[PDB]
């Protein structure tokens, strides 16, 4: 039931391209026939051909062989590239289809899922579905056309042993399901190595290179037998059924025998009989697996279904702000992360007055990084109110409420293109050159670029092999600089601080975070000190906050938070 | 030019492969009996023609089935039998390469893992050995089977009619070179995919991790066309891809199929077809059709086999690199821990501003010394040369009054533990990572006590199965505070002779911090200890406190002598 009203679902989408399929289909049934053709002229050769008539021999065959492989070379060419076309067409759409939904899609939907999931879902699912259905259609016709143009061909010069193969088939059929029925390690390879590399430094004190050799020759000799036991499984299956159908195959030749058979038989009529038997063994052996590939084919695309089924961010807002020089305001926000129940963030009120860095200092796991999620609205909240320019966040579209936002962090991915182009990132036709020349420099970042070999124009390159650590930072710097945001929203969990020019950073920092709101999670002592208010979190709650001769004595956690760090 | 490199390697390679060739001898027989039924099997259409119906029952009724079943028998036997023992032959190889990359990675220098995405190494070991053993055996079984079938095939067509043999030979060379020809003209484009592919995996990865700087940026545009247009470009070499072989298959079997009718064009006229009978022109015919897949197969065996050794030199390159230099000869047991920084200057691989510079300290044994300063400095720098996870440049570090790389780097290792909180936690006992490498060496009841010294036993009497509950799985059992103390637990143990402390990392934030500031008053009553410091406990008792600066010391004493001094030090206390 499900299997093809998932393929329904999909027939939309190939409907458009029903015109290639036709063509294809007419050009695998008259290959089958072609095939089948060559089969019949093998009985003319023979009797014939050696019934003392050179004529045919020399006339009938040679000219006629060739006159069928150019039909049989052009049949196949044409279905192939229809198929193609076809099949190509689908994936792109589909593959173009899932990355714009998954695009649109909330930040709660990339929190399940791996990002390589998601990515096999575009490359790999999107490409076998047309795969295993492309196949399925070729098999059903192109051999389906071949089973019923052999067993005329078989009847016709022999109805004797034809039904004596027919009565046999059901037999060899519950024969040849009894042993194809009868047709982790990887995991541990994997983790064994990994936790290897990952505790190299601890792996080599407390010498732990023997132990670590032994756990490896266990776990890699484990998956060498379980490797050889899905092969010998697999090897041993075909031969079995291949001795079946020979039983029967000598069985009916044991027939042939028989003088009131044989009579009816020349060279030639029991060499097509048998040769049209022997061609009947692909088409069954394709036909009874191509029903198993069509389930495999639509299990991955209702894969995809559930993904395109589900629901893209809500973006009901319809308030559009050019620019905001203006206040962030927390109204009792309370949030919870969906799937958990306890709140990351309990009642919380946080004013970033315009203008003005409010640093917000706070254990590595607590809810900092959850107040700069909300601003941006990657989560819409349970209780409270968030305000920027006095007005709820999500009154806004969601469009004009991240432009005013910019984002800097080590972690910022930066996409495969020229410097220039990450800096002025979707927005590369609005900023001049000069205008991005200098976002560069401003941020220290040009130290490292006229280094390289096209220095501004060269292309970061194999996602993004070339830059370190350090570097990104201050691309990011230059990137939220030029675009010259309001609200700046700094990320110093993630940013690395042990670098060769970390003084290049901070000065950038200090030229970003002037006369701008800026809300940094920060780690960094220098742009904690120098910030209009600091704000602790402990938990989902905020315990203590302190200005410049409060930054002096804190009354709640300040002392030992700093101290640690 | 890839002959050459291809078959040096391979050589390289035979030394892993011969300890197995016993499984390759057997394999091979059991191909050559494979490819003889099949030739005696065609044979058998000569008798059932000319003298099974030359008027004679005998030939297609006793024997004539009992034949085929038997030599299929032999047939389905020489086919497990081969795949089998390729199998197992390539199973061990493979497992033996693994066995060799993954033991000399472990012996690889630091800088090896700090540069190189753990990953990228963990993949290409599991596939390309895996590849190496594919590509070899498939190349390894068409050359002996299809190689031995073309023989039983090329002397059964000399034997029944010598004659029309040679036509196919003569016109053999010219259809070779046609079916090359138009081989090399069309299908040799997979890279031309991969590339395009390549760019699809960027567009979306690109687009899924930085999904949310795509979202504050507004590129959903730029994204959507860029994806619009290389997916596109994914689609036309696919169908590039095809077209390669939708036309390059059906033309070089119309070449092959001239060749055969001017054989057969051949077979009419009279000189050879009187000698010749019903039955001998279909066993030559259809053993000239038998040749042409064997033929196919061998002519790609080169692209196969040259492949596997593409691959296998990925697998030499990574041992052929230069594992951590280690020429001590010296071996110490239990140290007693005079460690001494003598003029020592170091710039980390590729950098260029040294880490380090005329760096003179000396640390006494049984003592602390504590070393603080400006973060981000090459105090963890100096943490890490005592272990030799970075030989100095210039200068000498002293342990008892001798370089380090005078020692032995196991011995020289065995003398310093590491206490940090971003210890590794192998996914196994509590027990077992407490006595890490050493499980047999000691008993339980001296891992009780570690436990316990270290002050980490009300977490552990708070486990599932308390000290026997598995931690690991990379370490979510275990919080932060919880980490140092089964460091704290393993130094214990092993009681080594010079202690590595780092709190930079670590979290005085912690509901028991008391109980780990007891800890360490117990660790390092006895030995030599290099703390990293951040904690008023540590630096309150240290002997010792040195101020760095930009990899310098710059001032030198105790805590309440450089506070009556109240230099340098000092400010770090206004500021700290
Ligand atoms: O698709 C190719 O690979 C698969 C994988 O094994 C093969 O099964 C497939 O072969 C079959 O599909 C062939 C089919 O089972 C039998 C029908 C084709 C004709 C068989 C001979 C007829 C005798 C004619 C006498 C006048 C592979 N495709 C090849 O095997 C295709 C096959 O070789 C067709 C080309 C044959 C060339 C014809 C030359 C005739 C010369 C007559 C002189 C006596
Ligand atoms: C007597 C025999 O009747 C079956 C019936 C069902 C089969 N269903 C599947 C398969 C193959 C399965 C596989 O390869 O996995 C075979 C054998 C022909 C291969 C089957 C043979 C047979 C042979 Cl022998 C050769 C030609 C035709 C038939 C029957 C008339 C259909
Ligand atoms: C006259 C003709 O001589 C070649 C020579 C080299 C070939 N080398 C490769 C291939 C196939 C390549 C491919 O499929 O890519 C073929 C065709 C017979 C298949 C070749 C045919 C021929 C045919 Cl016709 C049939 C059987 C044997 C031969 C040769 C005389 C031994």
């Amino acid at each position: 039931l499900s299997t093809w009203q998932t393929f329904r679902r999909l027939w939309p989408t190939i409907a458009p391209f029903k015109a290639g399929l036709i063509v294809a289909g007419v050009a695998l049934i008259l290959n089958a026939a072609s095939d089948t053709f060559m089969l019949s002229l093998l009985k003319p050769l023979l009797d014939d051909g050696f019934g003392k008539t050179d004529r045919s021999v020399l006339v009938w065959m040679p000219l006629v062989v060739i006159g069928l492989m150019i039909l049989r070379g052009i049949t196949s060419y044409v279905s192939s590239y229809c198929i193609s076309w076809v099949s190509g067409k689908v994936v792109m759409t589909m593959r173009r289809r899932l990355f714009g939904h998954m695009m649109g899609m909330p930040v709660s939907f990339f929190d399940k899922q791996s990002t390589g999931t998601l990515l096999s879902r575009i490359t790999y699912d999107s490409e076998q579905v047309a795969s295993s259905s492309s196949g399925a259609l070729i098999t059903v016709v192109r051999e389906g056309a071949s089973i019923i143009g052999l067993f005329i061909m078989m009847f016709y010069y022999s109805w004797q042993l034809s039904i004596i193969l027919i009565v046999l088939a059901p037999i060899v059929s519950i024969a040849i399901r009894v042993v194809s029925k009868r047709f982790n390690t990887m995991g541990q390879v994997t983790t064994s190595a990994e936790q290897m590399l990952k505790g190299h430094k601890e792996v080599l004190i407390f010498g732990g290179q023997e132990v670590e050799t032994k756990r490896f020759d266990k776990v890699s000799n484990r998956m060498r037998l379980q490797g050889m036991k899905m092969v010998s499984a697999s090897s041993i299956s075909d031969p079995i059924i291949q001795l079946i159908a020979s039983l029967a195959l000598a069985f009916v030749l044991y027939a042939a025998s028989f003088p009131s058979v044989m009579d009816s038989l020349t060279a030639g009529t029991i060499t097509v009989v048998f040769s049209s038997m022997i061609a009947l063994m692909r088409p069954l052996k394709s036909l009874t697996n191509v029903n198993a590939q069509f389930q495999r084919g639509m299990a991955a695309c209702q894969t995809l279904f559930t993904i395109l089924d589900s629901e893209q961010e809500k973006d009901e807002g319809k308030r559009v702000i050019e620019r905001a020089t203006g206040d962030v305001e927390f109204r009792n926000v309370t949030f919870t992360y969906p799937g958990r129940d306890v709140p990351a963030l309990r009642n919380i009120n946080l004013k970033i007055p315009a203008g003005k860095t409010v640093a917000l200092v706070g254990r590595s796991g607590s809810g900092k990084s959850t107040i700069a999620s909300l601003i941006t609205r990657f989560y819409d909240i349970d209780e409270g109110e968030i305000l920027m320019d006095g007005h709820d966040l999500r009154e806004y579209t969601l469009a004009s409420l991240r432009n005013q936002v910019a984002l800097v962090s080590q972690n910022v991915h930066l996409f495969n293109d020229t410097v220039a182009n990450n800096i002025a990132y979707a927005r590369t036709e609005q900023y001049s050159r000069e205008q991005i020349e200098e976002a560069a420099r401003m941020a220290y970042a040009m130290d490292f670029i006229n280094k390289m070999d096209n220095g501004l124009d060269t292309v970061i390159g194999e996602n993004g092999v070339l830059l370190s650590g350090g570097q990104r930072q201050r691309i990011a710097i230059a990137r939220a600089l030029l675009r010259d945001s309001p609200i700046l929203i700094l990320d110093e969990a993630t940013s690395a601080l042990d670098t060769e020019s970390e003084r290049a950073i901070q000065a950038a920092l200090d030229e970003l975070q002037k006369n701008r709101t800026s809300l940094v999670i920060a780690h960094r002592l220098s742009t904690i000190e120098k910030a209009d208010e600091i704000v602790v979190v402990e938990d989902g709650v905020i315990v203590e906050r302190g200005t410049h001769n409060d930054l002096l004595e804190h009354r709640g956690v300040y002392a030992q938070l700093h101290k640690m760090q």
